């Protein structure tokens, strides 16, 4: 397949469901390469149970570890990584009020050339265990050879804007990241990178990051159909953010524009958005436990019972994951039948402000306060129209894998988003417990 795009394996499914599946120790495989270093970009951190998925061969070899954690959160990582002398750290900055660093992503050198992972998983053991998570995988990327001169750039200007991505940082430990990149050919890369990088930017830079970034590929490389208006709109995500008193704040207003986006000419556009109900908390694998990684509070939701009319229940049939809670964030725009889609976006970006970006200053700066990290698959980019859906995720190669199931179906008058911070014990969950916070 040309797509690279993988679940995570889930334990307690059938093998069918796992056979074209990724554990952690996979990724890390020597099959993959001859490891020499990495970078592991992301949120929560278990160090003692990282170290042990890298092959025993590789475990010496240096790991930076690329967080935002302050103060005593951040004491707490550094006393975690001491006993491992080959791991180094870099703190993102964070001068953004209640910004995050939630790009998860690998960088993996290797004696044969270098491999770019963007994913959604923490690194700590339930988050790769019974979760619907997402991977990208890129191909081995070749060295370039020393005197020669070439930009080992795609189409898709991937180069370039990692790159970026990883300047925004203005770090010492990413300066060295920067130039093993900028010595690989990355020009087979046939997806787009959409990242998130806080701060506060106008012109020449506001079409650089968060839902801005995502309108502008959309423009300049996707096209318009006939009854474009009949196309829907579905987001996937494990949290929502604070996103005003109606839809017309944030949500329907820029979002929904930036995301209905399609070629360069100047809304009925359904929108759906899939979110786990209560029940389908209850009864995961998990159980209630699976609420721990959806940190939807009840301050926040009872400012915007609106939204809630917009909640579709978590579904994955196709890909036996009905049970594994959702701890990917996925976005795309199908046809109205739900049989083809115009473009498909896996990313950390939950459904949020913070991470998509909200404009101030009467329209002419976007404000992010995080950093997400995911890539856009194009049909262009393929040399395609649109994506045929995959009707099974796990069985004409150009179909692309949706890894849950079409069309979404909308909660039942007695289902209530999952939120994390009140109790539940109308009913217990699958081992036999309550939830009481
Ligand atoms: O992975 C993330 O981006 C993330 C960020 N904050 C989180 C906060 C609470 C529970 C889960 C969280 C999470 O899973």
């Amino acid at each position: 397949n040309p797509f690279q795009f993988y679940l995570t394996r889930v334990s307690g499914v059938k093998p069918k469901y796992n056979s074209g599946a990724l554990h952690i120790k996979d990724i890390l495989s020597p099959l993959f390469g001859t490891l020499v270093s990495s970078a592991q970009f992301n949120y929560c951190f278990d160090v003692d149970w990282l170290v042990k998925q890298y092959p025993p061969e590789f475990r010496k070899k240096p790991i930076l570890l690329v967080h935002g954690d302050k103060r005593e959160a951040k004491a707490h990582l550094h006393a975690q990584a001491k006993p491992y002398e080959n791991i180094s750290l870099c703190q993102a900055k964070l001068d953004i009020a209640f910004g995050t660093h939630h790009t998860k992503m690998m960088l993996l050198l290797y004696e044969e050339g270098l491999r770019v992972v963007i994913h959604t998983s923490n690194l700590i053991h339930a988050d790769w265990h019974q979760k619907t998570q997402g991977i990208w995988l890129s191909p081995l990327y070749p060295r370039i050879a020393d005197g020669t001169h070439k930009s080992g750039e795609s189409p898709t200007h991937f180069k370039a804007d990692l790159i970026s991505y990883l300047m925004a940082y203005n770090a010492p430990s990413l300066k060295e990241w920067i130039d093993v990149i900028h010595k690989h050919d990355l020009s087979e890369t046939n997806v787009y990178l959409i990242g998130s990088t806080p701060g506060r930017f106008q012109g020449s830079q506001k079409d650089n990051w968060g839902h801005f970034r995502l309108k502008k590929l959309l423009k300049d490389h996707a096209s318009s159909m006939p009854n474009a208006e009949s196309w829907p709109v579905v987001g996937q995500f494990s949290s929502v953010g604070s996103l005003g008193a109606d839809e017309s704040k944030w949500l329907c207003s820029e979002f929904k524009e930036s995301m209905l986006t399609l070629g360069k000419e100047s809304s009925s556009v359904p929108l759906y958005l899939i979110y786990p109900s209560v029940e389908n908390v209850r009864t995961s694998l998990e159980g209630y436990p699976a609420g721990g990684s959806l940190p939807y509070s009840i301050q926040t939701a009872e400012k915007q019972n609106w939204l809630h009319s917009y909640f579709h229940k978590w579904s994955a049939e196709t890909s036996g994951r009905s049970n594994a809670m959702p701890h990917i964030k996925t976005y795309m725009r199908p046809s109205p039948d739900f049989s083809k889609i115009a473009w498909f976006l896996v990313t950390s970006a939950n459904l949020s402000k913070a991470a998509w970006g909200a404009l101030e200053k009467n329209g002419t700066q976007l404000m992010i306060r995080s950093y997400e990290l995911g890539v856009l698959f194009l049909p262009s980019a393929f040399g395609l129209d649109s994506f045929k859906v995959k009707q099974k995720f796990f069985a004409p190669m150009a179909t692309f894998p949706v890894p849950y199931d079409l069309p979404p179906e909308l909660y039942g008058s007695k289902d209530r988003p999952w939120i994390w911070n009140i109790p539940y014990v109308k009913a217990p969950d699958t081992h036999g417990n309550m939830w009481v916070p």
